[PDB]
């Protein structure tokens, strides 16, 4: 029939916020499946508020030989600047060696007819992730 289970919640991870911009928004969500502990399902949420729509959005990453990285298909190279739906992008990591390392961003896109470039480094990860 139907049975849930015998005990407490859990505790899961807050999102992360690794870009902010007057009109751009950028955050981090980290999921762990039960199937795969040491997989690590990394999103990205790219929002435009501005009034310039964004386009050719290039989101990329690096991470250290230790672990691994996969670029999942996009959704779409175009962000709508009246609160529209964000970009989003699947990434796998493989953590098995039990290093608790850290994940490069790099942003590259156009903004109001300009070029807009940011690399940042995400250090203020959470210890849950591989806790």
């Amino acid at each position: 029939g139907s049975s849930g289970s015998s005990g407490p919640p859990p505790a899961p991870i807050p999102d992360l916020k690794v870009f902010e911009r007057e009109g751009v928004q950028l955050n981090l969500s980290f999921i762990r499946p039960p199937e795969n502990p040491a997989l690590l399902l990394i999103t990205i949420t790219a929002t435009n508020f501005s009034e310039g729509d964004v386009t050719h959005f290039i989101c990329q990453a690096a991470v250290p030989k230790s672990l691994q990285l996969q670029l999942q298909a996009p959704s779409g190279n175009t962000v709508p600047a009246r609160g529209g739906l964000p970009i989003t992008q699947l990434f796998r990591i493989l953590n098995p060696n039990k290093a608790p390392l850290r994940l490069k961003l790099r942003l590259t896109y156009d903004h109001f007819h300009q070029s807009v470039q940011e690399i940042f480094e995400v250090n203020n990860l959470p210890v849950e992730s591989w806790q």
